[PDB]
RNA sequence: GAGGGCGCUUACCACUUUGUGAUUCAUGACUGGGGUGAAGUCGUAACAAGGUAACCGUAGGGGAACCUGCGGUUGGAUCA
């Protein structure tokens, strides 16, 4: 609760309990996610709040409010866990391999 | 004179010093796991004969769930 500027970030990583979210000018600052959150990628700009610094400079996350619509999403199902997204709203892949162990095809 | 006091010395002994032990707390780089985590990744182990029956003990293997070897049990299906 008491949480602070609705503002659209890029989110670092994904954690679970919470997720590293960028603001826009390059500051690391880790926040949690709403419980009607259907899914968080790594990547996605969100609609995002800095939570309220309880002491005066130190503040622990702020949260996540709501997603951004999908430019591209990455959507591969697995046995009994459904389809999942991995990552999404990218516009190239880079397939990269090694001949060690093995460079199948 | 007898005797006493003072003073000195000796025995006992608190505190105090060195040498070197046992025990206890606080701090402590680092390090060993374990628990709590609905949505994270990796796999599909077990529960059906759960798709190589499972499990216990022991040795080895490898990110991991686990696997193989030896022996035991039915807390196993199908049974003749
Ligand atoms: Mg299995
Ligand atoms: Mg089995
Ligand atoms: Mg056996």
């Amino acid at each position: 609760n008491l949480f602070g500027e609705p503002d659209e970030g890029i989110v670092i990583s994904r954690f679970g309990m919470h997720a590293d979210v960028e603001s826009a000018d390059g500051d690391v600052h880790r926040c949690n996610i709403r419980r009607t959150i259907r899914s968080l990628v790594t990547g996605d700009r969100v609609v995002w709040r800095p939570g309220k610094p309880a002491a005066e400079g130190v503040n622990v996350k702020g949260i996540v409010e709501a997603v951004h619509e999908r430019t591209s999403v990455l959507t591969r199902p697995d046995f009994y866990d459904g389809v999942k997204p991995i990552a999404a709203n990218i516009d190239q892949i880079v397939i990269v391999s090694a001949i060690l162990p093995e460079l199948s095809l």
